[PDB]
This record gives C-alpha cells, sequence and structure tokens, in this order.
C-alpha cells in the first residue's frame, strides 16, 4: 500500500527531474549556492537523484523546500517546479498526489519556524 521512494517517488524523479538533479548537477546544495553560474549556464540545479540527496529537502536541512516547490498554489502561484510534474494539468495532479503522500505532511515551513512535532510528521519511507 503505503507510497515509498523505491516503488513511487524514483519512477518519477528519474523522468520528471533527474535531467537537472542528477550526475550533471552539483553534487550538493551548497556546492550549487557557492558557484550557481557554473551549473544555471548548464540549466543543471543540484543532485536529488538518490533518496539521501532528495530528503534533504523535506524535514532537514532545507526543511520545506520540496513542498515549496512542488505546491500547486490552492497567491495561487505554483511552486517553480510543479510544471516539471507532467505535461497536462491532470498528470501534474496526479503526480503531486504521489509526493504528498510520500512526505507525510505538506508543511511549507522553513527551518528556524517548525517545530519538532511537525517535523514529526515528514515519514518520507524508503
Ligand atoms: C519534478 C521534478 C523536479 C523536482 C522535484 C525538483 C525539485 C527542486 C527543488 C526542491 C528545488 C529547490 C532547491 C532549493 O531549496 O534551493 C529545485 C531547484 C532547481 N531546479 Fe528542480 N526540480 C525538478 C525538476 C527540474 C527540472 C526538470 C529542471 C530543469 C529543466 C530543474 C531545474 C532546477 C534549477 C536550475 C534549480 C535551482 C534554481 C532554483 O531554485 O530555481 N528542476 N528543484
Ligand atoms: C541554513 As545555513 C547554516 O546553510 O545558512
Ligand atoms: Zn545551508
Ligand atoms: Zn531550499
Ligand atoms: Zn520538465
Amino acid at each position: 500500500g503505503e507510497v515509498t521512494y523505491r516503488k513511487d517517488i524514483k519512477p518519477i524523479f528519474d523522468v520528471r527531474c533527474a535531467g537537472c538533479h542528477g550526475a550533471d548537477a552539483a553534487p550538493e546544495y551548497h556546492a550549487f549556492k557557492a558557484e550557481k553560474e557554473k551549473w544555471l549556464a548548464k540549466g543543471q540545479g543540484m543532485r536529488m537523484d538518490t533518496y539521501s540527496h532528495l530528503i534533504f529537502y523535506t524535514a532537514w536541512p532545507d526543511t520545506g523546500a520540496l513542498m515549496r516547490r512542488l505546491d500547486d498554489g490552492k497567491d495561487a502561484k505554483p511552486g517553480n517546479m510543479y510544471r516539471h510534474l507532467g505535461a497536462t494539468e491532470e498528470e501534474r495532479q496526479r503526480n503531486l498526489a504521489v509526493f504528498k503522500a510520500w512526505v507525510g505532511v505538506w508543511n511549507l515551513k522553513k527551518w528556524p519556524d517548525i517545530t519538532k512535532e511537525e517535523l514529526n510528521a515528514i515519514t518520507v519511507t524508503y
């Protein structure tokens, strides 16, 4: 039943996200932030193509980022990565629904403003 990285997220990510967040992307977040021009010039972001690399953007250290960037916006600006979830709105919604199940709670808050109880709700099953 339960939605997991191996069964449900990685198949989507490998198609829709790894083009700019895999082998050609910055090896880590701060690697990107320190030399953005290098990566941006190739249309690349930072590595998210492994489970440990992706959960970085959920509870800690970059808490809420995956939730913020994939948000469909229901002030209604979607996050700037939502478009990558599919070629039609129906596809985007279906795939967004898989990420919300995986993450647990769709918490958009940033690290300094989040509570331990809220952190507990981020499950992110492998
Ligand atoms: C559904 C697939 C994708 C997911 C889940 C995803 C996720 C993310 C997240 C969470 C961030 C923000 C990292 C941070 O906190 O700073 C990000 C940034 C970025 N993404 Fe993606 N992304 C996806 C697809 C793509 C694609 C296909 C491209 C290129 C065509 C791309 C290019 C970038 C770039 C250049 C950044 C860094 C600049 C920025 O913050 O906008 N992403 N992505
Ligand atoms: C959130 As920090 C310590 O990388 O500025
Ligand atoms: Zn940092
Ligand atoms: Zn971030
Ligand atoms: Zn795309």
